[PDB]
């Protein structure tokens, strides 16, 4: 009737579907490692170090249905997974055990009385989840054995959103409705945040209810269906192809939603922007509801809804990989970038609907994506097994964080394919012999040189199923 | 000729014979990194990650003569703790936006004096150093003519009082002592004080043993010289010759009648008398040390030194007493936390061996860090000198990558020895060398006793003419 403290945290961590625990086994943290096989369903990942296990807690993240990760460390060794991660808002839960960084992580919680350490606990599982950015949460040894009523689990932690004061709110919903009325050319543009704080059947809602041209950021892709006929690509400014560019720049309102950072309104989490006035405290979740019961009707200045944008032999190019690779895509296909050739390259490929992008182009940390990849992997599992994880890495990138393709074949992570985009470069590895070496109980490795080969590994069926682990070497020109 | 502040860096460096190193790449180093390839005869080890930057620097610096090594970081979080607790001088270099010693180098006036100061305190304390240096000052001008005045290294002498105090009552129980023995660990090795060891043992003809973490501090020849102390875990006859001592004179221990030498300070009893540097405390106590020995001390004799079916599987007890035959001078022998780390005790070592067995902070994964910069360091140093890494299959997947470095700067004096036991996810570690793409190479499963006696007695095997890795199958037991 009374439950130890360790387990109660991991109990938590299985009401909200946190079904894998990151990290590496240190001591002062061992005793809390025990409490993860009492609790039905949970495993431990085991990860090769803790920059690794912080990629695929952040990769996990991006994948659970509540945006939650856990990951376990110690003091010294055990700790810029968590930098990223915080920059791109993504809710990993850390428990550092220490024994009996304030900067990249929203709450700190040293858990010394073991009276509200429970309602700790709880404080720092809702503001992961909520305000979805890391929380350390700080364990003594003495104190992970320390019974608690069993009640506490039923009384569910709380991760409601604070209502908009409607003042504030009903001033934004009148303001951003009198510009759309003057808006000649209207466009929506969405990024990541958008995501995030889960504002994509809203965006959906959004585009049907206004007709207008919608657009999303790189870090914002997967965020809208790009076979919605509304869908005018990806604005990257200066670097856009000449037709998205003008498509947005032409644009006299511009309704952007979750922008990380003419007529601009600015739809943040915290906060909404109306040109250079600033409203704080407007969530966009809830603006964007009460923007659509009403915004039909404020968008009818006699608005028109505008238009939106080899030889078998020969070696394949990036253009022809990224293009061809749209006719490969399913629905719920997690399509993981590395920065770099992966990053860029994949912006111009064409998204199923339900896919989710993983590309850390904003912080940039060289490995992320095959770290990232074993977390998406292993949430996948968890949620449908005809769900696929795709990897897109460069072989350089791939070597920093290798173990976790390791960890994927320990988890019978059939779900993954690992396409390794080779050019020359670094020591040059036998990328394909990885597989077999970490003794994938099923796989399947393949090297493509040439358009014909990618052009069959695209139309087999076989290839196509989530039987196996896989490993696609594509070899590129040095350029 | 004026030269660049990165530079004068890395030149310094060079003097005093650190010609790798380590660390990932990042922005706000980036334009201190080219200053290397000005540098004649650095290189950039170029790690997979900074942990593993870390392990491998340690591993460097306890093969460098000056027992130095440098390593790059950037505005650095998974690192040092280790290498702190077990005195290594590792000249950490950290690049910010525009550990025993911190220096944020702001003014250009002092920047030089401020580098020396920090790479002297490395050297001096054998301890980690953090260097701040702002992208905007890596490209300062200073004259060339800085590097012609050597950085003076020289030690502080000890205050004469505290000192005289010292030497004077540790002779006080070396007089009452029925059976003392001496305790060498790690800091003796770090603080240069073998010969003083040496000498230790000549003048008093008592028993002598090291710790774990001291290995190698001692040669293993000597007939006073009476094995390896784990408290507990000790064979029940060196236990008995420790624990039944009335004086211990342990030296370096990094931590009846003990007299513990440390670096900064040494401890009688329960007093401490802080200033009192083992080096010099040592060399003072020589000087007279004979004349206080009890004259009716009988020298102790030494314990244990006790005593295989070729087709039967390979035995714990059997690898670490016959590796001791395959074992040469000069041999940099490194062990893992587990079962390698405890094993290679009972192992007898050569003249001039380098132990190098985190035991003490027991990180798993840094043997095989360590192994690629020990294997850096005496490429540089002498290429007839081995560098031997024993490691459980486990550990060696956490630092994998480094075996790539070896492979990349082909570290043909690295033998990497893997104990498979069952373990984890088991991996085919003999396929490493081949998927690295070592330019010369040589793998070797061995499951029975036959199979492992021919490898040692193999003459061209024992050759570091190509980067090795044998994989020695073991019962779970």
């Amino acid at each position: 009737s009374e439950i130890t403290l360790g387990r109660f945290f991991f109990e938590r961590l299985h009401q909200l579907q946190v079904d894998t625990v990151f990290g590496l086994p240190g001591d002062f943290n061992l005793a809390l490692l025990d409490k993860i096989y009492e609790v039905d369903g949970m495993r431990w990942a085991g990860n090769a170090n803790e920059l690794n296990a912080g990629y695929a807690a952040d990769g996990y993240a991006r994948v659970n249905p509540n945006g939650l990760a856990a990951l376990v460390s110690t003091f010294g060794v055990g700790e810029n997974a968590i930098a990223g991660s915080y920059s791109e808002h993504v809710g990993i839960i850390n428990l550092v055990g220490v024994p009996s960084f304030k900067n990249i992580s929203q709450t700190s919680a040293f858990i010394s009385d073991p009276n509200t350490a429970a309602s700790e606990i709880d404080r720092c599982i809702r503001d992961a989840y909520v305000y979805q950015r890391p929380v350390y949460i700080g364990l003594p040894s003495n104190l992970v054995d320390v019974k608690v009523p069993k009640s506490l689990l039923d009384k569910k932690i709380d991760l409601s959103l604070h209502p908009n004061e409607p003042e504030s709110q009903a001033e934004v919903v009148e303001t951003v409705e009198k510009f759309i009325s003057e808006a000649s050319n209207p466009v929506i543009l969405v990024d990541a945040c958008a995501i995030r704080h889960n504002c994509l059947k809203e965006v959906a809602e959004l585009i049907a209810e206004t007709q207008f041209p919608v657009f999303t950021t790189p870090m914002g892709k997967s965020s809208v269906d790009e076979s919605n006929p509304r869908f005018g690509g990806v604005y990257v400014g200066s670097l856009s192809s000449p037709d998205v560019k003008e498509a947005v720049e032409s644009a006299d309102l511009v309704l952007s939603v979750g922008a990380m950072l003419r007529n601009v309104v600015e739809f943040h989490s915290d906060y909404t922007k109306i040109r250079q006035a600033t409203f704080p405290g407007v969530q966009m979740k809830e603006a964007l509801q009460v923007l659509l019961k009403t915004v039909k009707k404020s968008v009818n200045p006699k608005y028109v809804p505008a238009p939106v944008p080899p030889g078998n032999n020969d070696p394949v190019s990036q253009e022809y990989l990224w293009r061809k690779v749209s006719d490969w895509f399913q629905e719920g296909d997690v399509i993981i970038s590395e920065t770099g050739t992966s990053a860029f390259g994949i912006v111009q490929s064409k998204f199923p609907k339900n896919a989710i992008g993983i590309s850390q182009v904003l912080w940039g940390s060289i490995g992320y994506a095959t770290g990232a990849t074993c977390g998406a992997a292993m949430a996948a599992q968890e949620i449908d097994p005809k769900k696929r994880v795709i990897l897109f890495t460069g072989d350089g990138s791939l070597q920093l964080t290798v173990q976790e393709i390791s960890t994927m074949c320990k988890w019978d992570c059939y779900n993954t394919y690992l396409y390794v985009l080779n050019n020359d470069g670094i020591q040059p590895w036998n990328n394909l012999q990885l597989l077999p070496l970490f003794n994938a109980k099923k796989y399947e490795t393949k090297r493509i040189s040439t358009v014909g080969e990618l052009n069959d590994l695209f139309t087999n069926k076989e290839f196509a199923v989530p039987d196996r682990i896989r490993m696609v070497e594509i070899m590129l020109p040095v350029m």
